[PDB]
């Protein structure tokens, strides 16, 4: 038993924990900055978590263990001046202009500046930001006028992907962060997954903006601008409107998009059901053809880049079905004109994604046909939130509306795509019906759900056993391959998501304050919205989507052949 005194209050505990963790468990106020994902910035600790231990002096609470007999003061004059001096030194390298800043509303640094009334010794006012900004990437951007050199992005890249694509660099004899050799991120092994963005406490790292494309398209009188949102968006964007976590705001989004002036309100979950139609058909074909095995999902751009950069020998095993975004986009320029009369060249297709890598995918040169892009613009959940706020739309008080059904209806199988294992479960629901020529009532595959890094299961399809795996995070793909687990069984179907937890934890998602991250399981609570929708939807199999079956019946024909094969597929070499 340890007896500790903190600000003159005695505590008795048996835990082996840091001062910071004990304080947070006991409603004691200690600030922190560089401590994230259980690590601080080892090569320059920010020391914002400074506390006083009588008899020892100032220590960093984030990595100092509590000991019996400790007497801790967290708010003494010496502690305060220490922290305020460190924030002051950060202001000296920080362009403090929150007005036009894209983190103005939820910035960790602004909060600390206000809390400690910190003041620069010399305001940082660069006149040429071109040497500080890197906008070369199709997915990520760097603004080093905001960078605190807290190392959170470098540590989060290593933890989440194990690529170490985000590095410390020496530019002109001083320290920056960036890609290898300061190249454009796209030209390195970087996955463009944006987990570095999610870890950034300020506006230093951001998504590559597509707001110019959307604004210009909405302003062009001849353009018919369609919009369709990813599964994860309806489970997360409410966080940026003070609505809390785990709120289903699907109907509010549809209304907001209409008020923004979009001409048609569809949904990427419709494209998810399309992807299942092609991919589940493909899986049954590989079963009939005895291979090739395994088939990998191909809907995650971060995983595709991981395969391209690290495992190119696996590219031919990726499912040929386009991702829900790109398969939706292809149909928006072909099927949708056939039921509307629109000139296909005048259709402008915008998606809202919880993902930065989707911008790279939509901009791939071959993701077009007859000169028409599958997808013309991709905006993140964060981008849509700012678009709604800039238009002064009272999102939290909007009435519910519905999507336009022709490419907007979706089944419960498409609805769960945004969670790790969702693509697997959705695919199996259709694959089993396809292969057994039956309509099975049992459709729930809970063995592939949850936040385990690697999830494996044996499934029975048409009186034979098959091995499936769900890889939850790019770092677990490396583990799955390097450990030899890939060879320990004959796998037949493998889902890979680059982001831990699936797209609900994507790099385009709302930032979450580090304290909130310790109090709520963001990955689980966001995903629970999607599984809740699947539970209450009248159609829970992709091939039972009534608007989808009308589209295949009246336009595309049979999945995996004929017209669907020419147009809805994509292979990587
Ligand atoms: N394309 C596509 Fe996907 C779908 O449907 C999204 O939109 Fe995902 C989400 N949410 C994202 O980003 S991508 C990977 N597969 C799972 S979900
Ligand atoms: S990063 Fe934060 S402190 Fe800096 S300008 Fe933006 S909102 Fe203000
Ligand atoms: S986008 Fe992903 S892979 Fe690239 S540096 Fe950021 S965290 Fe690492
Ligand atoms: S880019 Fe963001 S997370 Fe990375 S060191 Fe700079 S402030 Fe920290
Ligand atoms: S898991 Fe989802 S959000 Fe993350 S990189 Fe893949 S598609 Fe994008
Ligand atoms: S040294 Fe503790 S939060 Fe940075």
């Amino acid at each position: 038993m340890k007896t500790i005194i903190i600000n003159g209050v005695q505590f008795n505990t048996d835990e082996d924990t840091t001062i910071l963790k004990f304080a947070r468990d006991n409603n004691i106020d200690i600030s922190a900055l560089c401590f994230l994902n259980n690590c601080n910035n080892d090569i320059n600790k920010c020391e914002i978590c400074t506390v006083e231990v009588e008899g020892t002096g100032l220590v960093t609470a984030c990595d100092t263990l509590i000991e019996d007999g400790m007497i801790i003061n967290t708010n003494s004059d010496a502690v305060n001046e220490k922290i305020k001096s460190r924030i002051s030194q950060l202001l000296d390298i920080h362009e403090f202009k929150c007005g036009p800043c894209n983190r103005r509303e939820n910035c960790e640094f602004l909060k600390l500046v206000i809390k400690y009334k910190a003041r620069a010794s010399k305001p940082f006012l660069p006149k040429d930001k071109t040497e500080y900004v890197d906008e070369r990437s199709k997915s990520l951007t760097v603004d080093r006028t905001k960078c605190l050199l807290c190392g959170r992005c470098v540590n989060a890249c290593g933890k989440n992907t194990e690529t170490y694509a985000m590095k410390f660099l020496n530019k002109n004899g001083k320290t920056i962060i960036g890609a290898e050799d300061e190249k454009c991120f796209d030209d390195t092994n970087c996955l463009l997954c944006g987990q570095c963005i999610i870890a950034c406490p300020v506006a230093a790292l951001s998504e590559k903006s597509h707001m110019d494309r959307v604004k210009n398209a909405l302003n062009a009188p001849e353009k018919h601008v369609i919009v369709a949102m990813a599964p994860s968006v309806r489970a997360s964007i409410g966080e940026l409107f003070n609505m809390g976590f785990g709120v289903d705001v699907t109907g509010k989004i549809y209304t907001a998009l209409r008020q923004l002036g979009f001409d048609k309100i569809f949904d990427i979950n419709f494209g998810a059901d399309m992807t299942i139609m092609e991919e589940a058909t493909e899986l049954v074909q590989r079963i009939e053809n005895n291979g090739p095995f395994p088939m990998f999902t191909s809907c995650c751009p971060g995983w595709v880049r991981q395969a391209e950069n690290y495992y190119p020998e696996l590219l031919n095993n990726l499912s040929s079905a386009k991702s829900p975004q790109q398969i939706f986009g292809t149909a928006s320029k072909t099927y949708y004109p056939s039921i509307s009369g629109l000139d296909p060249k005048n259709v402008f297709t915008v998606t809202v994604m919880p993902c930065t890598s989707k911008k790279f995918e939509a901009d791939r040169p071959q993701m077009e046909k007859d000169g028409l892009r599958d997808i013309d613009a991709v905006i993140t959940t964060r981008e849509l939130a700012k678009m709604i706020k800039d238009a002064k739309i009272p999102f939290a008080k909007l009435e519910d509306s519905e999507a336009d059904p022709a490419m907007g209806e979706y089944s419960g199988a498409g609805a769960i795509f945004g969670a790790t294992g969702g693509v697997m479960e959705a695919a199996l629901r259709s694959a089993k019906d396809f292969a057994e020529n039956a309509e099975l009532e049992d459709i729930e595959y809970k063995q592939v759900r949850g936040l385990n890094g690697i999830k494996e299961a044996e499934v029975e399809i048409n009186n034979n056993k098959y091995n499936v795996a769900v890889i939850n995070g790019a770092s677990n793909l490396f583990k799955f391959m390097k450990s030899g687990m890939i060879n320990e069984k004959q796998y037949h179907f493998i889902e890979v998501m680059a982001c831990h937890g699936g797209c609900v934890n994507g790099g385009g998602q709302p930032h979450v304050n580090p304290k909130d991250l310790e109090k709520v399981d963001i990955k689980k609570v966001r995903a629970s919205v999607l599984y809740n929708q699947d539970e209450h939807l009248s159609k829970r199999k992709s091939h039972e989507n009534t608007a989808l079956v009308k589209m295949y019946q009246n336009y595309f024909g049979k999945p995996g052949e004929g017209r669907a094969h020419e147009i809805l597929h994509f292979k990587y070499k």
